[PDB]
């Protein structure tokens, strides 16, 4: 019934979480410069299809979503929609590409490429600038501006008000800024707050690693990263 915790997933299954009326959280476990971490993404629900938002961290572990998708959900995930291009949000786009799932992501997530990593198919035009959005299907994709990556995206689901950070937005647990090689830490605190003012009426907010909250975690990520840049 909790939210699931980074010692409650092996590396390789996959948990579901429901948040809202057609709305779930999905969250692996992945390994990374000899450290297990958790990682979130969400599904949500498109008439008789389902919405991807992010991989599930890798091949494996995102035939593993695809999997627990069909035992608890029975719908069919048609398109996919990558935050930010880490292995945390686009490792698996080949296996969602080989099983049907048309993958998306905007053209600044070139940074895949230039990394190596798995490539989204379709590029999201219309949110190169920050405080661009654009409807997708059930939700709306936002482009606050640098933060975590300088190409990282939100996503609102309006018809249940929750608000997925991404990797942008922290957990109130979290004591540091997380994995800051591609950060801009000047911009981060700028960039919430424009989530803060686009969305004052998000009722649960995901971050894009460990449990949900509401409108705070949005204050506590900019208190995190200011004082990790301030230290
Ligand atoms: N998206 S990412 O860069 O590949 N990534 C992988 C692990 C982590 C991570 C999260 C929390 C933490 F406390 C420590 C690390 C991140 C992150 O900060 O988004
Ligand atoms: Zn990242
Ligand atoms: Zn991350």
């Amino acid at each position: 019934g909790e939210y699931p915790t980074v010692n409650e997933i092996p590396v390789g299954e996959v948990r579901l979480y429901q948040i809202a009326d057609g709305v779930w959280s999905h969250i692996a476990t992945q390994s990374f410069d000899g450290a297990v971490y958790p990682s979130n993404g969400l599904i949500v629900r498109d008439g008789d299809e389902l919405l991807l938002i992010d991989t599930a961290w890798g091949a494996k572990n995102t035939a593993a979503l695809l999997a627990e998708i069909e035992k608890q959900i029975g719908l069919p995930v048609t398109r996919a929609v990558s935050t930010h291009f880490h292995d945390d949000r686009v490792g698996g786009v080949d296996v969602l590409r080989a099983a049907g799932v048309a993958t998306y992501a905007s053209p600044s997530t070139r940074l895949a490429e230039a990394e190596g990593n798995e490539i989204p198919t379709h590029s999201l035009e219309g949110l190169s600038s920050s405080g661009d959005a654009v409807r997708f299907g059930p939700v709306e994709l936002f482009y606050p501006g640098a933060a975590h990556s300088t190409d990282n995206l939100v996503v609102y689901v309006p018809s249940a008000n929750v608000l997925y950070g991404g990797c942008a937005v922290h957990e109130l647990s979290s004591t540091s800024a997380g994995n800051v090689a591609d950060a801009d830490l000047a911009e981060w605190p700028t960039s919430v707050e424009r989530i803060q003012k686009h969305y004052p009426e998000a009722e649960v907010v995901i971050p894009g690693h460990g449990l949900p909250g509401g409108l705070d975690l949005l204050q506590h990520t900019a208190n995190v990263v200011k004082a990790h840049k301030n230290r």
